[PDB]
């Protein structure tokens, strides 16, 4: 199944489809947007987005935001993967400090 993800960035929103079973940085930048990340393996803040509308992502990769976090909204984007069309505010680390 494949989605459509709105990617709300500094930028501008870029509406993309991605897969249910790959990564939403992933899909990005192999659409040429360019999302911050470090690690890439859900153990750090740098990926951070918020989710603006539409279902939670499957974050059961992601280790670095504390259950609360995920309560809120705030998506590892490195390892998230679509489970609704969505829309998704990118660049968001800052708002966790
Ligand atoms: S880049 Fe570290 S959690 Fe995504």
């Amino acid at each position: 199944a494949s989605y459509k993800v709105t990617l709300k960035t500094p930028d501008g929103d870029n509406v993309i489809t991605v897969p249910d079973d790959e990564y939403i940085l992933d899909v990005a930048e192999e659409q040429g947007l360019d999302l911050p990340y470090s690690c890439r393996a859900g153990a750090c803040s740098t990926c951070a987005g918020k989710l603006v509308s539409g279902p939670a992502p499957d974050q059961s990769d992601q280790s670095f935001l504390d259950d609360d976090q995920i309560q809120a909204g705030y998506i590892l984007t490195c390892v998230a993967y679509p489970t609704g069309d969505c829309v998704i505010e990118t660049h968001k680390e800052e708002a966790l400090y």
